[PDB]
C-alpha cells in the first residue's frame, strides 16, 4: 500500500492506491483508502484492513467533534486511546490525516507525527519511493499538489509489488 | 479449501469444496462449507474448522439481528469482535457471506473486502484457482453465476492439492 | 513471473510478463521471456534469471542440433545434464518449450512434463493462475490459442504480486 | 504419489497413480508411472522424475541384458553404480520392479529391497496406505491381484493429498 | 549504499554514496563506490563487500577484454561464472556497469538487467529510493544526467540509514 | 536513538537524539526522547517506541503519586510491574528517568540501574558511544552537563546510523 | 556474574562481583549483589536484576517472619511460590542463602540445593570457575573462608567475560 | 578486543588491550597486539589470531621492502593479496598500521581504509568505543596522541566484555 | 537422572544417583533421591527438584493416610491433583512409589503407571540404561533385587552424563 | 538399528536388528546390517543408510588391501578420508569392524574408538540399550559372546522403536 | 573433555580425562589423550576426535624435524597450515603442546596462544574449571606441577559433564 500526502500554494492533497493483498496475491484492486470525514473538511488515508479504519476513523470524528475540529488535539487524543485501550491495541492500522492547517501521520505504536519543513507524508509499504518522487518534485518543480500526489503514486506503484496503480486522491479545498 | 461466490444477473452463488486435512492427508472429503443463515437468506462459505464456523456463523447471526439484517454493516461489526475478541482472535478462518444486495470476505485481521466490478469472491489456499477460472467465465461467456461457480470450482480442485472435487453449492434467490 | 502455453487448431503460443522482482520491488517491468530458437522454429519461455536462460536456452540448441530437432529427446537430454551437472545445478529455472509437434515444462530437478489433454502448460509463481483461466477458456469457448494466452497471462497479473501486465507472446507457425 | 506392487496366484501387477506435483500444487494428472521393460517381461514403477527415470530405466535395462534377465543381480548391479557415480546419485527416483519370478524396490540410498512373505511392495508418499489396504485385502478376501492393487491405489488416493485416483496398471503375464 | 544511473542526451553518469557500515555503524564515510574501467570507457558501481566488488571489476574487465569490449556479452559472461564458481558464489554484491553504448546490472544469481525506457538503473539498500527520485527527475525536468543522480544519491541519503551524502560521481565521456 | 545523562555540579541534564527509524529508514528526525514528568520535576528519556514510552512515564507518574515522590522506590515498583504484568511484558524499551538527587534506567528485565561514580547514564543504540565520549570529557574536561550531554550526542549520532544530530536537551533545575 | 559462598571454622562468607551487562557491554561494573537480610543474621547474594531480586528477597524475609527463621524451610517454602506463581515465575535468577546453620541455593525452578561436605556453593555464568578455584583452596590450603571467597571471585573474574573484579563480600558473624 | 591509533603535534601511537577470548571466558590476558615493523617505523596492530597476523605481516614486510617503505602503496598491494590468493581469504584478522607520514586500517574484506580529518582510527569489538572517547579528547582538550590512547582504550575496556585494560602501547617518534 | 526399582523374591528396591544438574554442569553430586515415606512402609524416588518433591510427596502422604495406606488409589489420586490444579502442573518431578504390595511410576503429564511381569521401573535420563541392565540381569541371574538395582544404577551411570554413581538405595522389607 | 559387538574367550561376535524405517514408519524389518568383509576375516555392521554403509564397507576393504590388513591403521586411514572428502562428510553413518585380534567403531567425525576392558561396542539408536545389557551379561554371566550379543539385540529391539526383533549375528571364527 | 597443563620447578607435566561422549552419553571412559612426541621430547595433549589428533600429530612432527624442534616455530607453521588447508580445515580440535622451553596451545582458527605468567594452559569443555583450580594452587601452595595437574582434573571433572576421572599424566623431564 502507499498513500501519500502533498501540500503545496494553499492546496493539501491526500492520494492512495487500490491493492489489498493477502501474502503475495491480490484480493482487491479498486479499494478506496482516502476517504473525507468532519463533512468533508479533513482528508484521510489508511493502510490497513477497513474495520480497522472504520473503528478508528469513527472515533477521530467523535475527537473532532469534541474538539472543534482541532486536528492535532484531536490526533493527540485519538493516539493515546489507541495505546491504552486493550481492544484498539489490537488495530495495525496507520494513519494519514490532513485539513486545510496541518498534516499527521497517526499510528498506534508511534503516536502522532508532524512532517518537517516538506509538508510531505507518506505511509505503506511504498510510501517511501512516493516520498522520494515527491521530495524531488516538490524541490525541482513547479508541479501543484495534485500533481506530485498523482505522479508518485505511480512511481511507488511501479516499484512497490503491494501497490498498484488504481489511485484515489482527494484534495483541499 | 476452495470457496467462491459469483452473482450474475439476478442469482448470487456461494459454493465450496469438501475437503479437510491434516498435514499432507485428508481427514474427510465430503465436509459441507457452504450454509444458508438467517432465515435461508444469507450464503455462507468458510475455509477453517468446523468449530470455529459455528462459533463465527453464530455471532453473525446476531449481528443480523440486531442490525436489521444490513449484510455490509453486520459484517463489520463481527470483523470488528474477532479482531478485537480475545476468545475470537484464537479462531483462524475465512469467511465469504452474500444475501440479494451484496457479497463480502470477512477476515479475522480487520478487514471486510467488497468484490470487484465482476462480483466474484474466492477464499481458501485454492481460492485463487476459483478466481481466475471465475473471471474469465464471466468475462467470456454467458454462463450462469451457478455454472460459474461449479466450473471454478472443479478448476481449483484438479490444482489445488487441499481442495477436491466433491462440491456443496448453495443459490439465492 | 508467469509463462503459459495453449496449442489450438494448429496453432502454439507461448506467452509471458515482463516483471523482474527483487525482494518485494520490482528491478525490471519489461523484461522479455519468451524467445525463438532453432531457426524460429521452437518457442521456448524461462522463469528464472536472464544469464541462467541463456546457458540453458544455448544448451538446448546444441541438444537440438545433436538429436535432429527432436523436441523430447533433446529436452530429456538437457534435463538429464542440468539435473547432474556441478554448473547447471546452480541453475534455478523453469522453461517451457514447444514445437509444431508438441510442448514440454523442463525443470532441473530431473523432471520433464507433458501437458494433459487441453494442451496447456504454465510455470512461474502466477503459472496457476493463467493455467486455471487458459483451462476455463479453452473448455468453453472457441478463442483461438492466442487470445487464450493474452486473456490468462492478463488474469494472472492482476493476481500474483510478481507478475505484471507487459507480455511478450509468441506464435507458431 | 503412489506404487504399489501385489503377486498373487502366478501373477504380478505393478500400479500407480497420475499425479505429478510442485509444491503444494498439481502439474499433471494423468502421468503415466508404470512402464513395461526388457521386451514386456519387466514391470517397473517409479516415484521420481521422468528424466531421472529414463535414465535409470535405460541404465537398469543395460544390465538385464547383461545379465540374461536376471532381475536381482541385475538390480544389484544397478544400485551399485547408483550409489557410486556422481551423477546417478544426483537422482532420488524410487524404483518397484517385478518380473515373472520376484519383485523388488531399489533407491539410491537403500540399494536392493526384497518383499516379506507378504510379497507386497509399495513406495511413494502414500505408499503405506495402498501397503495397508493390500495386506487387509490379501488376508482376508480372495481378490486377485489386479483387484487388490486398483482397490488399494484407489484408497491410499483419497488419503495421501500428493497421489490422485488416475491409475495406470500393468500385469504379468 | 546507494548507487544510481542515468543516460540523457548522451552523457552516462554513475553515482554512489561514501558510507561504509559494520552493523549498525559508520565505519567509513569517504568510500569511493564508482570507478572507470576498461582504459576509462567503462563506469562501474557496486553495492557489498569492497574486497568482493574489486574481484568482481578485475574479472569483468578481463571478459572485456576476452570479448573485445561488448558490454552486454561481457556482463553475461560474468554473471554465468558468478552463478557458477565455488569462490565466486561466495561474493556478496550487486554492480551496475555503463559505456557510450549501454548500461547493465549485474548480479550473482543469475540476472543481466538492462533499464527501462527511463535509462536509469540503481542498486543497494537505498537504491529504490535514488530510483524514484530519478524517474521523477527524468519525467518531470530538462535536468542533466549529473544532475538528476546528485539530487537522487541526496533524496536517498536522507532516507537510507546506510547511504550517506558524500558522493563519486563519474560521467562517459 | 542516543539518550545520555549527566549529572554534573548541581546540573542535571538529559538529552536524546530525534531520529525514528522504521526498518533500515529514516521515517522521522525530529522526534522528542525526552519529556519532563512529574510536574516538571523528572526528566525521562526513551529508547523504543514511543507509545510503549508514553505509557510507561504515565505510570511510572502514577507510581512517584504513590510513593511520594522518590525516585529509586518508584523505578523499582514500575520495574516490578514491566517484568509481570501481560500488557507491559510487550512493551519494548528501556527508560532513563532523573530528579534532583538521583539518576537510573528502568528496564523490563527485572533491572534497575544506577550510574557509576562519574553520575553518566546512556541508553539505546548509540548508547555506549555516548557513554565513552561523556566518561572521556567528565574525566578530563571542565566543561558543563549541558555541554557534555550535546557533544556526547553528536559523537554518538555520527557513529550509530539509528541516531541522528537533531537533539532534545532537558536540565534540571 | 560470580557469587560464592564458603563456610570455615565457624564463619560464612557469600561475596559477589559488580558487572552488570546488556548483551556483550558493561552497564554496571559496581554492583552490590550480597545483602544482609532478617535483622543482619542472614546473607543472600543474587545472580539477575536487581527489582527480581528486592522481590524475592522481600518474600524471603516474609518467610523467614513466618516461619521461624528457618533457613531450609523458608528456602522451601519460597521456591515453591517462585515455582508456581504467575507472576514470579516471570523473574529469572538465582539465589544463595546463609545463616550461622546452613547455606543454599534457591532457584525458580523446584529446587532447593545444599552444598557438599565442602560447604562451598556458587552461583552465575562464573560459578564454576570461582566453585572449582574454592574447591582447591579448601582441600589444599588452611586459608580463612573470606581470603577463599575473595581469592576464588578474582580467579573467575579473570576467566569470564561477564564478571568483573569488584567485590561485595559480607560474613557472619 | 580494541586497537586504536591517534596522530596529534607529529606523533602518532597505536594502542591495544591484551584479551583473548574463545566464546565467553578468557584465554588470555597479555597479549601483545601491537608491533613494530620495518626495523621500527612501522606501528601495526592487529585484532585475529596470532598466526594470522604473523602471516599477514611478514606478507606486509616485503612488500615494505619492494615498495621502498611506502605505506599506502604497500598496503594496497596486501589488500590484492588478501582477497586474491584462497590461502589469504581464510585469514579474518584486521589490521591497523601507521607509519611517520599515515595511519590506515586494512582489511580482508573491506581492502584498505584511511582516516577522515580526525587521523583516528580502531579496530575490535570495542574499536567504537575507544573511537567515541578518543574524538571527544581530540576536540576537547589539549591532550597528547598517548595519554588519548591510554585513556580511549581504558574506556573501550570498560565498556566491551571482549576488551581488558592491560595495554600495548607503541609510538613514532 | 537415574532411579530404578526391582522387585525379586518378596524383596522390593528403589535406588537412584546423587547428580543434580544445570546444563553441562553438575550443581551436587550427592542429592538423596530416594526417600522412606508412610512411616518407612513406602520407598519413594524422584527425578526432578527438591522443592518439586517436598510438594507432590507431602501430597502423597495425605492420600495416602486418606486411602488407608492403598498405593494404587493414592497414586491415582494424587495423579489426578497434578493435572487439575494450575499450580501443581508447573511442577514437573518424575516419582517412582513402592510398597510391600506394588510399585507404580506417577508423573504429571503420564498419570498412573504399572509394570510389566518384569516388575522393574524407571525414570530420568538414564532410565532406559538401567532397565536394560536390570532386565538383563533379572532374566539371566538369581542376583537379588539388591544386587541388581547396584549394578543396574551403575552401568547407567557410565553410560549417562546426567548420572553419576554416588548411590541412594532403599529396600523393603 | 542397534549393532552390538561382543568378545569372549576368543570368539568374536557382530550382531544387529533388521529393522528400516522411513520416518516412523518400518519400511523393511528383515535388512542385513552385519557383513562379513576382507575374504571373511572382517565383521562389518553399520548403523545409517544402506546405500552410505556401502560404499564405506568397499573403501574399508581397500584400506585393509592397502595397509596389510591391520584394523586399526585401516580404521584410522578410512576416518581420515570420511572426514574430508567432500562425498564421503555427505555420508552419514557409524560403523562396527573387528577382526580376530580388535573391534572398534569408526565415524565419520574424526573419531576411532577402541573398546573398555569388557571388550564390548554398540551402536546405532537403540545401541546403549544393548551396550547397557551386554555389559551385564559379560560381569555376572559365564554366557557366550553369542548369547550375549543375541540377548542384548532383543533387550534393545524391546525398548527402541527403531530396533526389532530379527537379527543377522556373525562370528569369527 | 579437559586438558591441563602445568610447568612449575623445572618439570611440566600435561594431563587430560578419558571421556568421549556422543550427544549426551558416553562411547569411551578410557580414552588416552595425552601422548609424547619428537623421540619423547614433546607432550601433546587434545580435545577432538582421535583420528584428527593423528593426522594434526603426525603434520606437527614434520614441522618439528624440519623447524630444528623449535615448538613456537612449529607451532605457527603447523595453525598456517591447519588454517587454510581445504583438508585440514575439515578438523574441528584444540590441541595442548609443551617441551622443556615453553607450552603451547594451538587451533585451527588461526591462533596461537602462550600461557600467563602462571605457566598454566588448558583446553576442552572444562578446561577453565581446571584453569581455575590450577590458578588457585599454583598462586597458594608449594604442590608440584605433576600434583597440581592431578587435583585441578579432579575438580574439572567433578564439575563438566563431559569430563571424567580416568587420566593420561605425562610429564617432562
Ligand atoms: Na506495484
Ligand atoms: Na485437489
Ligand atoms: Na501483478
Ligand atoms: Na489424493
Ligand atoms: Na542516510
Ligand atoms: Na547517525
Ligand atoms: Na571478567
Ligand atoms: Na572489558
Ligand atoms: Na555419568
Ligand atoms: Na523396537
Ligand atoms: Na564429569
Amino acid at each position: 500500500t502507499t498513500i501519500v500526502s502533498v501540500r503545496r500554494n494553499g492546496q493539501v492533497v491526500v492520494g492512495g492506491d487500490g491493492q489489498v493483498s493477502l501474502g503475495n496475491t491480490v484480493m482487491k484492486g479498486n479499494a478506496r483508502k482516502v476517504r473525507r470525514l468532519y463533512n468533508g473538511k479533513v482528508l484521510a488515508g489508511f493502510a490497513g484492513g477497513t474495520a480497522d479504519a472504520f473503528t478508528l476513523f469513527e472515533l477521530f470524528e467523535r475527537k473532532l467533534e469534541m474538539h472543534q475540529g482541532h486536528l492535532l488535539k484531536s490526533a493527540v487524543e485519538l493516539a493515546k486511546d489507541w495505546r491504552t485501550d486493550r481492544a484498539l491495541r489490537k488495530l495495525e492500522a496507520m494513519l494519514i490525516v490532513a485539513d486545510e492547517k496541518e498534516s499527521l501521520i497517526i499510528t498506534g505504536i508511534g503516536d502522532v507525527v508532524q512532517p518537517e519543513e516538506d509538508q510531505i507524508l507518506a505511509i505503506g509499504s511504498g510510501g517511501n519511493y512516493a516520498l522520494s518522487a515527491a521530495r524531488a518534485l516538490v524541490e525541482n518543480t513547479e508541479l501543484s499538489a495534485h500533481e506530485i500526489v498523482e505522479k508518485s503514486l505511480r512511481i511507488a506503484g511501479d516499484i512497490c509489488v503491494f501497490t498498484n496503480t488504481n489511485f484515489t486522491i482527494e484534495e483541499l479545498p
